[PDB]
């Protein structure tokens, strides 16, 4: 099925998901001097004190963190967004190299992984109505950077060692996704889609401006997992993001100056 090889990587995409060509395709590159400041755009209100995260899994294209999404113990609101917003899951996608990583770019640039935090819309009732709507789901993006560790991101790195193969899951309770945000939560915001397969455009992205910096071993931790199954081939779960596609009709809009 799709992946990011050779034979199975984002340019292949459409062939099966012919909406990989659409309109709202994500991530794009941020031109940050062209972005709007919109001074009607509200803070982001993440309200994180009750979440409930549950498990981890590999499932062969990253590690999802799950919560129960099955109250408002976790969600976001405000900013760009209409309603409430419940966190289904985290996950990151990172490079081989510090160098890439990143699915969004900063002007050109590319940061070592990008954190999605991903929330969808109430009132559809389910994460998989919310898919099938415009305005489904919110997904908060989070840029990381080499540098010092992010001690809130130790309890995920730990675990990793115990979901290294496609289908793996771990119990992981009492994870606090606040330990992962920055100091601020200025962000850019704009109309797009997942950034895997099945490519919907359902997506209000939330992109923070600050990036928060994770060690050179948090990292490399990232890239000892595998997209394959135990006891298939190894290959490393490495560069499992999807290039900046055409903005196309759509204009970026900034919560700051
Ligand atoms: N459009 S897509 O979802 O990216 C895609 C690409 C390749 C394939 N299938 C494929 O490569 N099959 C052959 C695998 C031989 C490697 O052992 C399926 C879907
Ligand atoms: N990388 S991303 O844009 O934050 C993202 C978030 C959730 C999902 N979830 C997903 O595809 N689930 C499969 C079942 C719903 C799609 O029919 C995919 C990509
Ligand atoms: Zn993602």
């Amino acid at each position: 099925h799709w992946g990011y090889g050779k034979h199975n990587g984002p340019e292949h995409w459409h062939k099966d998901f012919p909406i990989a060509k659409g309109e709202r395709q994500s991530p794009v590159d941020i031109d940050t001097h062209t972005a709007k400041y919109d001074p009607s755009l509200k803070p982001l209100s993440v309200s994180y004190d009750q979440a409930t995260s549950l498990r981890i899994l590999n499932n062969g294209h990253a590690f999802n963190v799950e919560f129960d999404d099955s109250q408002d113990k976790a969600v976001l609101k405000g900013g760009p967004l209409d309603g409430t917003y419940r966190l289904i899951q985290f996950h990151f996608h990172w490079g081989s190299l510090d160098g890439q990583g990143s699915e969004h770019t900063v002007d050109k640039k590319k940061y070592a992984a990008e954190l999605h935090l991903v929330h969808w819309n109430t009132k559809y009732g389910d994460f998989g109505k919310a898919v099938q709507q415009p305005d489904g789901l919110a997904v908060l993006g989070i840029f990381l950077k080499v540098g010092s560790a992010k001690p809130g991101l130790q309890k995920v790195v730990d675990v990793l060692d115990s979901i290294k193969t496609k289908g793996k899951s771990a119990d992981f309770t009492n994870f606090d996704p606040r330990g992962l945000l920055p100091e601020s939560l200025d962000y850019w915001t704009y109309p797009g889609s997942l950034t895997t397969p099945p490519l919907l455009e359902c997506v209000t992205w939330i992109v923070l401006k600050e990036p928060i910096s994770v060690s050179s071993e948090q990292v490399l931790k990232f890239r000892k997992l595998n997209f394959n199954g135990e006891g298939e081939p190894e290959e490393l779960m490495v560069d499992n993001w999807r290039p900046a596609q055409p903005l196309k009709n759509r204009q970026i809009k900034a919560s700051f100056k």
